Order: C-alpha cells, then sequence, then structure tokens
C-alpha cells in the first residue's frame, strides 16, 4: 500500500503542475517558461524576461500564440483563464 497522497498532488493530479514553451518570432530563437496556470500573462513575460538577462523590454514585447496567432497582454487572463495547458506552445514577439 502507500498511505494515500491521492488527496494531495502526491497522487491526486498528475505532476500537479506543468511547463510552457515560448518561441521568438521575427528572431527565430526560442525560450520556455517553467510555470503553472498561476503565472500572470504580464508575469509570463516577466518570468521569462526574468529568466533571460540581456535586459529585454517587459510590456513593450508580446507573446504571439500559435493557437490564434494573437497576443497576450493583460494578466487578468492567466494561461489557465484561457484554458491553456502544457500543450500550449507560446511565442515571443515585439
Amino acid at each position: 500500500m502507500a498511505l494515500d497522497g491521492i488527496r494531495m498532488p502526491d497522487g491526486c493530479y498528475a505532476d500537479g503542475t506543468w511547463e510552457l514553451s515560448v518561441h521568438v518570432t521575427d528572431v527565430n530563437r526560442d525560450v520556455t517558461l517553467r510555470v503553472t496556470g498561476e503565472v500572470h500573462i504580464g508575469g509570463v513575460m516577466l518570468k521569462l524576461v526574468e529568466k533571460l538577462d540581456v535586459k529585454k523590454d517587459w510590456s513593450d514585447h508580446a507573446l504571439w500564440w500559435e493557437k490564434k496567432r494573437t497576443w497576450l497582454l493583460k494578466t487578468h487572463w492567466t494561461l489557465d483563464k484561457y484554458g491553456i495547458q502544457a500543450d500550449a506552445k507560446l511565442q515571443f514577439t515585439p
């Protein structure tokens, strides 16, 4: 047996979290975010700009979404808010 855990992410959900992949269009390079349905979109870029270090603009830049080739600006719509999972491939764009 094994206690349970099935109640907490110790067996309840899969890994209890996931990652994200970003793509820099117009530049053709790529970077990925390590986050969950909790990172603010306005945080997805920071969590990303924060990951990098060559001093990249924060809000000025934008993430192009291959799903609808649109852009993610407001944080009010977290990835999860949109219903995004780890099967969501993001992009980066000016």
